[PDB]
């Protein structure tokens, strides 16, 4: 990898486990100091993260934290509900019976911690490069810094186990249709736990 | 703009348009000649590339012109499908009526040029700003370099502006089930117009 592409995921990282508060003032000198690259470089890098709504610029000052508003969970929500459902309805028809059996095995297996294995090995049992490159490479980053900025509920933990059993059920019925219903709910149910501490 | 940013533009551009043949051989050195470029900032315009699926990574060789294979084209078209699909849904209710009168305005105004603009207007009056990052950042980008290798029939032309303007009076009607429905099956149609030459 390039310098670039290095200070790219070390901010990344630094703003998605909120190292970096949501809002803050993005301060480019002493960023270049930190990591020791130039001004070059070091915009390219935030060119590439206010893309991902990681960062967003001001015009007059210059780059700051997304706001984590309510707006953007419903801009997110919306595109991971779309992209999801239809990654559960994909997978239902092209997962392998190795891939599905293996799959309830890896739920058998169980802040929060959460179960993102689950949801990747369905959006990669879609059969589909582009939608995990958009899932699991630009929407789950703004996904996660949600989820750790606010706490799940107690209850939350089962109850999307139990959510995602019923999902993976419909997946083993090559039932696309209800699975892909199944997931949005499962979805909805996320964005609406998160809406609860606002 | 970073000059990192200048040659990753300079090439897309160049492989959409299929200046560079799908499938050739990305040489390195005469890359960075013809731009001026040192193989850091060069290799960090590849690695993005690659990541729109516009170069492939070959482990014992190099970066390869995607193959711009049928496999390709239905993994894209998917997405396209849900994802405009999605963006009819939301903007049959989030357009403001100055909005959908403009867009009945574009529509009225009418290889192949096509109406690029009648697709952006109504993933802008969807409201979501992700949701036009991934159609008309990622996804359309690929989307345009097939519709340039496979120029349309004679009669698609027409076709289109009849699904275009169906889509649009759901779209002005509050329809968002129906307008989704119709924008589906007239980015299905564009799809099999393509697969008709491969
Ligand atoms: C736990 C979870 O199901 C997960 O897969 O990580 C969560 C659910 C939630 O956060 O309410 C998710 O999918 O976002
Ligand atoms: C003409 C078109 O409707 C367009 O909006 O450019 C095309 C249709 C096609 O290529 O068959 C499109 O949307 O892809
Ligand atoms: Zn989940
Ligand atoms: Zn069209």
């Amino acid at each position: 990898e390039t310098l670039s592409e290095h200070v790219f995921r070390k901010i990344q990282s630094a703003i998605v486990s909120g190292e970096i508060a949501p809002g803050s003032k993005i301060s480019e000198p002493e960023l270049a100091r930190t990591y020791g690259i130039s001004r070059g470089p070091l915009r390219e890098a935030i060119h590439r993260l206010e893309g991902l709504r990681l960062l967003v610029r001001v015009p007059h000052v210059g780059a700051r934290v997304v706001s984590l508003s309510h707006a953007e969970l419903i801009e997110l929500y919306e595109i991971r509900e779309s992209l999801e459902g239809m990654a559960c309805r994909l997978a239902a028809e092209r997962m392998s019976q190795a891939e599905i059996d293996e799959l309830r095995r890896v739920l058998d297996t169980h802040q929060q911690e959460g179960d993102y294995d689950f949801h990747y090995r369905i959006i990669q049992g879609s059969g589909n490069a582009t939608l995990t490159r958009m899932l699991c490479g630009e929407l789950y980053q703004l996904v996660r810094m949600y989820r750790i900025q606010y706490s799940t509920t107690p209850n939350r933990p089962r109850q999307a186990f139990a959510e995602h059993h019923r999902i993976l059920d419909a997946i083993a019925d090559r039932d696309g249709e209800l699975a892909e219903l199944l997931m949005r709910r499962h979805i909805s149910a996320s964005r609406r736990n998160i809406e609860r501490q606002l």
